[PDB]
C-alpha cells in the first residue's frame, strides 16, 4: 500500500492534507533545492487508522468532548487517559511495519552515503506536524524509539491546553484539528558546521555573507564553546574577500550510541587549519544566497557540512530565520 510514509524528496506542497504544513513545508524547500537534513512524513492516515481501527476513536473524541474546560482537575483528567490510550492500544501492523521499514531504509542510505556503520541505529530528530503545538524529541534512534517517539506526538494532541481548546469546537472541527503528521530526519553527523549571516550583523551591509565554521557539531559554534573561523565573502561574483583563521580548541560529536553529543578536545594538527575549503566556502555562498531569495529578507542560517563516503561536500541546511538586526532596524 505505501500509504503511512512519504520519504521527503517526494512530498510537494500540494500534500498538506496528507501531511500537514511543517512536512509539505520541508518538501517545498527540498523542491526548491534548499538541503534540508534528509527523512520521510509519517503521514495524517498514520494516526487516523491507528484510532478508527478500535473504537479509539469516539472514546477519546468522548474525553475530549467530557471535559469541565475551565476546570484544570478536568483537563488533567482527560489528558492523563486520552494519553494511556493513545500510547497503549494496538498499533495496526501495517501502520508500524511501514515506519519501522521506513526508518531502516533511511538508516541503511544514510549509512551507505556517510561510509559509516549499517547497524539499522541512525540518530533520527522526530517532530509533530498539524494540518494547519511543536513537540520535537532529538537524537532517536533504533526502530523501536521511532515507534515510541511517533506515538508520543501523537499524544502531544491531547495536553490539557489542547483538549480544552477542541473541548469547544464543532465535532468536525475537532476531528480535522485532532489531525496529525509526523516528520523522521536524520540529526545532522557534521564534519564542520557553524553559521551564515546574508547581511553583515555589524554594518547591516546586504552585499556581503559571513560564515563562522568549525569542526564536528554547530553546537560549539551557536553556544559559544569554541573560537570560529570567519570567512566574509561579497555577494556580487561571488567573491571571498577576508578570512580570519582560530586556533579550533573544543568540538561537539555525536555520542558513540548515538543518544547524545559529547565535549572533547580537537586535536593539534587540526586546531589551525581552515576548516572550510574554497569550494566549501563557495557552495555554503551559495545557498546562502538560495536561502535569502527563497525567504526574501537577509537571513541567519544554521548549516552543517557532512563529506560523503565518496568524497562530495554535503551542505545541511538546519534552521533560518531573518537577520536580528535588520529585523529589529525594520
Amino acid at each position: 500500500m505505501g500509504k503511512y510514509t512519504k520519504k521527503f524528496n517526494e512530498v510537494r506542497s500540494t500534500d498538506r492534507p496528507l501531511v500537514g504544513g511543517k512536512c509539505a513545508s520541508l518538501g517545498e524547500m527540498v523542491q526548491a533545492g534548499l538541503p534540508v537534513p534528509d527523512g520521510f512524513a509519517v503521514t495524517i492516515d498514520a494516526y487516523e487508522d491507528f484510532r478508527d481501527d478500535s473504537d479509539l476513536r469516539a472514546e477519546l473524541r468522548s474525553l475530549v468532548f467530557g471535559v469541565d474546560p475551565d476546570s484544570s482537575k478536568s483537563l488533567q483528567d482527560a489528558h492523563d487517559q486520552a494519553v494511556a490510550l493513545v500510547l497503549g492500544r494496538n498499533l495496526p501492523a501495517a501502520i508500524e511495519d511501514e515506519i519501522r521499514e521506513a526508518y531502516l531504509t533511511l538508516s541503511r542510505e544514510t549509512a551507505r552515503r556517510r561510509g559509516t556503520g549499517d547497524t539499522d541505529r541512525i540518530p533520527v530528530a522526530v517532530r509533530s506536524s498539524s494540518v494547519d503545538q511543536q513537540e520535537t524529541y532529538l537524537w532517536v534512534v533504533g526502530a523501536d524509539d521511532v515507534i515510541a517517539k511517533v506515538r508520543e506526538c501523537w499524544a502531544s494532541l491531547y495536553t490539557p491546553q489542547a483538549i480544552a481548546y477542541r473541548a469547544g469546537m464543532s465535532e468536525t472541527d475537532a476531528a480535522e484539528a485532532s489531525k496529525i503528521s509526523v516528520a523522521v530526519q536524520l540529526m545532522a553527523d557534521a564534519d564542520v558546521a557553524g553559521v551564515m549571516f546574508t547581511v553583515s550583523p555589524r554594518t547591516g551591509d546586504r552585499s556581503v555573507i559571513a560564515i563562522n565554521a568549525s569542526w564536528g557539531l554547530g553546537q560549539s559554534v551557536v553556544s559559544g564553546e569554541v573560537t570560529p573561523d570567519e570567512y566574509w565573502l561579497s555577494k556580487i561574483g561571488p567573491t571571498l574577500t577576508s578570512s580570519r583563521i582560530a586556533s579550533k580548541e573544543h568540538e561537539y560529536v555525536p555520542a558513540p550510541d548515538g543518544t547524545g553529543v559529547i565535549f572533547r578536545e580537537v586535536e593539534q594538527a587540526r586546531r589551525e587549519v581552515s576548516c572550510l575549503s574554497d569550494s566549501e566556502l563557495m557552495q555554503l555562498a551559495e545557498i546562502g544566497l538560495r536561502v535569502e531569495e527563497h525567504y526574501g529578507c537577509p537571513q541567519d542560517i544554521e548549516w552543517a557540512l557532512e563529506h560523503d563516503s565518496d568524497g562530495t561536500s554535503r551542505v545541511m541546511l538546519l534552521q533560518s530565520r531573518p537577520e536580528t538586526n535588520w529585523k529589529k532596524r525594520k
